[PDB]
This record gives C-alpha cells, structure tokens and sequence, in this order.
C-alpha cells in the first residue's frame, strides 16, 4: 500500500 | 492499494 | 484499488 | 476499483 | 479549484 | 471548479 | 487549490 | 495549495 | 507500505 | 503549501 495523506 | 488523501 | 480523495 | 472523489 | 485525479 | 477524473 | 493525484 | 501525490 | 503524512 | 509525496 501507498498512502499520500494523514491518518 | 493507493490512497491520495486523508483518512 | 485506487482512491483519489478523502475518506 | 477506482474512485475519484470523497467517501 | 479541487482536482481528484491525475494530470 | 471541481474535477473528478483525469486530465 | 487541492490536488489528490499525481502530476 | 495542498498536493497529495507525486510531481 | 509507504506513508507520506502524519499518523 | 503542503506536499505529501515525492518531487
């Protein structure tokens, strides 16, 4: 997985 | 998965 | 899956 | 699936 | 402007 | 403007 | 401006 | 501006 | 996994 | 500006 952004 | 954005 | 946007 | 937009 | 998607 | 989609 | 996605 | 994604 | 952003 | 991602 790749996440660009805040949790 | 790829997520561009906040959770 | 690919998501452009916020949850 | 591909989603352009917010949940 | 708001863009959900690639350029 | 709001764009849901690729350019 | 807000951009969710790659350039 | 806010950018979620690569240039 | 790769995360660009805060938890 | 805020950038989540690589240049």
């Amino acid at each position: 997985m790749i996440h660009f952004g805040n949790d």
